[PDB]
């Protein structure tokens, strides 16, 4: 019914810290959730399960700049080679009234090229980006290719990341890749559509300029919750792209009749904005039991989310981003699949 | 010759167990023995009378700093515990290129405006301690102001890194500038800040950026290699009225005090033309051969020397203990500036 592509390059990816209210942590980005996602998929027998493509970084290059990519490579033999003893965890960055200025040091620049702690990079988190990017493009191209959808079952996630920025436990924007990638094949409008439970600032800020890609995300209050920085309904994009950005915060304990309001609001612009594909950046993190977020839905409510996706009518990559609760993080991502499909 | 210093026993108010470093959180650098340290040695040197500082509330330190910053600096331990974390209060989350320089509700989010590392944590007790090290910055001030040639103010915690709202690099209070603006508020036409610690003093560059009564000059450690790595470069000379009232002296590893030394006579020769009223030393003895985090090669006479030199500027001076962090040798180098400065070389 649909096709998943999942990479075992993923489990490359598997830092020990996560500096967390003070304190050095088990992320909470931990290959549990790939896997167990898998094992949904498998067992629900959603459709045929595939590797990646190796695409190189063309395609990622369309979005990241050559500095960040490189810096991506290199970081982690830096961080070994100049003494640090822990992983690789910026401990300085530009505040407010400093010079936003590319330095020699490693430790330098870890924070230019972060916008938080939370993202510890050690060996290996290189080739796991890499593959979770590859994940986002072989889903595009199967879309590309016939595929009504098909899921992308990245780790790591990829929406809290700008062309030169990482953070929220993420390197690479998959989705953002995706979207680029359906406008070089000639794909005249692409929407992207944030339902994770975080705002999608690594996307907004691609294309706010552009209003050729509509972006819009539904999330938690940032004056509240993470990224803090960006996220507000005041934010509508810049010069060409003034009104092709769109964000919709809800507040604590927000459950699906009042958050579905909200992805109703988003399912009227993309119709008006009549894209010719949607990337879905899909967050399970808005679950009732998610340990690090507000709101309130239930695993049937995802259900009803893939449905209501579904009647968009359009060619659809999802891209997997947040989701804590490994529990039912696979019956709530799948649930969404299956959803879709018209269960 | 004889020289007064200025210490509060609420410096031990500052006590943090972890310190973000290299991927891990260890023991702090900026820790209390570094005061009791210089304390033992002023006793055992017998520079002078040594006195707590007076508390001269909120006033001054507003006249550089925020009231945002310091109002969130008298809540963020209780906000933090209040919220549920269980560490020590740590900024994880900040403005990244490309993101709004907006204040947030959520503590995390006031963390991350207000901070430029996370290597400064802070508990219970670091906002009295702040407050009581601006407050011996400015008794130090008033000492000099009715009369006395020269006082130390042995400051801690540091203040160099503070902009007026954001902290960081083990600083809260700007001491050295909240000691300038002191001086300029009492009359003291045009004031000389210069910063002889390893680090840049980038909090006070900021803080006067843009003002040609306050002549700020740095010498430090090329941040292109060390903290604070987005300020202190030479191409920062001001703006506005400001410009070419900002001066920094950079310095790649293994320095030794002849090359450094020249440096400093470069600041010298600078504060002569500007001719200042008053003079703000803020002093780190992180310069020195055997610190664990910096790259000079001064040793515990240079800092004799250090001293000698300054006293030959004529200046009324105060003197901001900023950063230094080999604990057995401390006192014998910041007591050695003071004694330099009174003619012990
Ligand atoms: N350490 C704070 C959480 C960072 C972002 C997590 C997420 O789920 N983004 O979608
Ligand atoms: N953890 C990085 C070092 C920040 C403190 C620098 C200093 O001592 N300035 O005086
Ligand atoms: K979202
Ligand atoms: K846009
Ligand atoms: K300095
Ligand atoms: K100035
Ligand atoms: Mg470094
Ligand atoms: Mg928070
Ligand atoms: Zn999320
Ligand atoms: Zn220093």
């Amino acid at each position: 019914s649909m096709k998943t592509v999942f990479s075992p390059l993923h489990s490359r990816r598997h830092v020990k810290t996560e500096l967390d209210g003070g304190l050095l942590i088990e992320p909470h980005e931990k290959p549990s959730r790939a896997e167990t996602i898998l094992a949904r998929v498998k067992d629900q027998a959603l459709g045929e399960i595939l590797e990646p493509e190796e695409f190189g970084l063309g395609p990622v290059k369309r979005v990241h700049t050559a500095d960040y990519v490189s810096f991506l490579e290199t970081c982690w033999d830096e961080w070994v080679a100049a003494g640090k003893r822990g992983e690789a965890i910026p401990t300085f960055w530009v505040g407010r009234g400093m010079r936003a200025r590319l330095p020699k040091d490693i430790d330098g620049r870890l924070g230019y090229y972060s916008l938080g702690a939370d993202t510890s990079i050690s060996d290996g988190t290189w080739e796991a980006a890499r593959a979770s990017a590859n994940v986002a493009l072989t889903a595009q191209k199967l879309v590309a290719e016939g595929e009504r959808a098909a899921f992308a079952l990245c780790r790591p996630p990829g929406h809290h990341a700008h062309a030169d920025v990482f953070g929220g436990y993420c390197f690479f924007n998959n989705a953002a890749i995706a979207a680029q990638a359906f406008r070089d094949q000639g794909y005249g409008k692409v929407a992207v559509l944030d339902v994770d439970f975080h705002h999608g600032n690594g996307t907004q800020a691609i294309f706010y300029d552009r209003s050729d890609v509509l972006t819009i995300s539904l999330h938690g209050d940032p004056d509240l919750v993470f990224p803090h920085f960006l996220g507000f309904e005041d934010e509508t994009g810049e010069g060409d792209g003034e009104a092709y950005n769109l964000n919709i915060v809800f507040p604590p304990d927000t459950p699906f009749s009042i958050w579905s309001q909200g992805l109703e609001k988003a399912c009227e612009r993309i119709r008006t904005f009549a894209p010719d594909a949607l990337v879905v950046a899909l967050g399970v993190d808005t679950f009732e039991e998610d340990p690090i977020s507000f709101f309130k839905l239930t695993s049937g409510d995802y259900l009803k989310l893939g449905k209501r996706l579904e009647q968009l009518g359009l060619p659809t990559v999802f891209t997997m981003e947040g989701g804590y609760d490994v529990d039912a993080i696979g019956v709530n991502a799948v649930n969404v699949m299956q959803g879709f499909e018209g269960k």
